[PDB]
């Protein structure tokens, strides 16, 4: 990292703010989508789990960087960060198993809908 740290995880941080920001539109959903209770959209979970991972990179390029150069300590902490990435990637299995289980046969033959794929 470095840069002086603090150019680095200044401008970054500008990056994980339109992150954090996106991750609110899927928060839009997780309060619209609760008048239906469908919700729990994975899909919000799964970014703002690898945003906040990516969150906690800048927060290793401080400790990095402003500091005794411990070099050890930033990879330990991506090898933690790292584990928290696989838990985004692992919801991005379950919204797969969501996506199988809840197709309920919605594809009827008689939607009519299939139109658009079959005039």
């Amino acid at each position: 990292g470095s840069h002086m740290p603090e150019k680095k995880v200044a401008e970054a941080e500008k990056k994980v703010e339109e992150a954090k920001k996106k991750a609110e539109d899927q928060k839009e959903e997780d309060r619209r989508n609760y008048p239906t209770n469908t919700y729990k959209t994975l899909e919000l979970e799964i970014a703002e789990s690898d945003v906040e991972v990516k969150k906690a990179e800048l927060e290793l390029v401080k400790e990095e960087a402003k500091e005794p150069r411990n070099e050890e300590k930033v990879k330990q902490a991506k090898a933690e960060v790292e584990s928290k990435k696989a838990e985004a990637t692992r919801l991005e299995k379950i919204k797969t198993d969501r996506k199988k289980a809840e197709e309920e046969a919605k594809r009827k033959a008689a939607e009519e809908d299939k139109v658009k794929e079959k005039p």
